[PDB]
């Protein structure tokens, strides 16, 4: 008990399935932080939320401090004014402008290649979860565990971009996925930055499969080696041809094509890494401009 004592909620600004979060104030130390409250610690997960806390990185949300009470865990975030969703609608009359996408993408490549170097997957990328600062910075949020816990919350509401970001081996069965799950997720929201539009937007995770199929292709033993053996899998899958990205993402130009096909690419292996995508000739005159927040 009394633990919590010294933080004063601000307001609420999250619900998840598994926790709510509040911008809140350490009355002590005057503080702006996030604190994440999840209603209840699997040991498993208590080592999971102890790495995460040294795994910093200026393209990371620190975890600042986690704090077991009552039938609660808190998790004390730093705090940051914004996140990309709110941004891009915010700018979706414009567009954000390509040099500002260019950061955006290479910092977030930048914190995955960090946190993949450590073995340590985000699992739901979205753009919500990307949260930027008037520095032009632009940070990675509320990595996902490799298994939940705590008690669901009963009003969290639907939010329809529950799947877009999903990387196609876990949408069929995949259980023991890999870093490439994020580049996925990722280079779908470098499309969404770059269109205006969500790039898959489906509602059920059958939906999300053949959004995805009907635009890059039912895949097969072609492009994906294994894939038909995946366990949910289907031979009955309608087989849909690909599309051109020139219909996908215009108007980007052919060294972000070139980035985001191979970020797309099905077959996990040969998806880009986020240390050989820093590397894409995309990057050659990459920036760091500064965008205009209204907070
Ligand atoms: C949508 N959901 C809300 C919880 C959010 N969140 C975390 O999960 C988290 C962890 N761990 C740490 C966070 C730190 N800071 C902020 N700041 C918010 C960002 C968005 N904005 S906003 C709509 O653009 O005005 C208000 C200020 N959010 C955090 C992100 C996902």
């Amino acid at each position: 008990l009394g633990s919590m004592e010294n933080f004063q909620k601000v307001e609420k600004i999250g619900e998840g399935t598994y926790g709510v979060v509040y911008k809140a104030r350490n009355k002590l130390t005057g503080e702006v932080v996030a604190l994440k409250k999840i209603r209840l610690v699997p040991s498993t997960a208590i080592r999971e939320i102890s790495l995460l806390k040294e795994l910093n990185h200026p393209n990371i949300v620190k975890l600042l401090d986690v704090i077991h009470t009552e039938n609660k865990l808190y998790l004390v975030f730093e705090f940051l004014h914004q996140d990309l969703k709110k941004f891009m609608d915010a700018s979706a009359l414009t567009g954000i402008p390509l040099p500002l996408i260019k950061s955006y993408l290479f910092q977030l490549l930048q914190g995955l290649a960090f946190c993949h170097s450590h073995r340590v997957l985000h699992r739901d990328l979205k753009p919500q979860n990307l949260l930027i600062n008037t520095e032009g910075a632009i940070k990675l949020a509320d990595f996902g565990l490799a298994r939940a816990f705590g008690v669901p919350v009963r009003t969290y509401t639907e939010e329809v971009v529950t799947l877009w970001y999903r990387a196609p081996e876990i949408l069929l069965g995949c259980k023991y996925y890999s870093t490439a799950v994020d580049i996925w997720s990722l280079g779908c929201i470098f499309a969404e930055m770059v269109t205006r539009r969500a790039l898959f937007p489906g509602d059920s995770e059958i939906d999300q499969l053949f959004r995805i199929f009907r635009t890059l292709g039912t895949p097969d033993e072609v492009v994906w080696p294994g894939v038909t053996s995946m366990p949910d899998y289907k031979p009955s899958f309608p087989k849909w041809a690909r599309q051109d990205f020139s219909k996908v993402v215009p108007p980007l130009d052919e060294d972000g094509r070139s980035l985001l096909s191979q970020m797309l690419h099905y077959d996990p292996n040969k998806r880009i890494s986020a240390k050989a995508a820093l590397a894409h000739p995309f990057f050659q005159d990459v920036t760091k401009p500064v965008p205009h927040l209204r907070l």
